[PDB]
């Protein structure tokens, strides 16, 4: 996917998608019960990466930026053209719109599955250096119980792409 030049015309759309991914990364942790704290911990139910998109440093925004870039690059490599078409938290208000209403087409579901497959392949390539974790197998040879979580995590990219116009 990295062999594709990213069109600057959709750079703002990519940044918006990264912001949406980040705010989802906030909401899921908050639903789990996570607040905003200065310590990067998982058992203490706090996360220092729940602050506004503008206040995010380069040490915290690059992850969502890169997910947006790789999602759009993977879509372009697949072939479909890309172009023009509440719980009270501890400081952040992630709620762009109601993006869970329009039915996602089977084609877009398949593309979301392809994005999940690509992400899992990259993660497995990273993880083969560690032993013998059972998840080192490709996404096709993976257990079907955890496939839906990754597919849902990758669906919101195309969801935002369709909703934003």
């Amino acid at each position: 996917t990295s062999q594709i030049v990213l069109p600057p015309h959709l750079e703002r759309i990519r940044e918006r998608l990264a912001e949406n991914i980040h705010e989802l990364w906030v909401m899921n942790k908050i639903e789990l019960g996570w607040q905003y704290g200065p310590v990067r911990d998982d058992n203490k139910r706090q996360h220092p990466c729940l602050v506004e998109f503008c206040k995010l440093p380069e040490q915290e925004r690059n992850y969502n930026l890169q997910m947006s870039l790789e999602t759009l690059k993977t879509l372009l490599a697949l072939g479909c053209h890309v172009g023009i078409a509440y719980q009270l938290t501890s400081g952040y208000k992630p709620a762009p719109m109601d993006l869970s209403f329009i039915k996602l087409t089977p084609s877009q579901e398949a593309m979301v599955d392809k994005l999940a497959e690509n992400a899992h392949n990259v993660w497995a390539r990273d993880r083969i250096r560690q032993r013998r974790n059972p998840r080192l197998v490709p996404y096709t040879l993976l257990d079907d119980r955890t496939k839906k979580s990754n597919k849902d995590s990758l669906r919101e990219a195309v969801r935002t792409l369709l909703g934003y116009g």
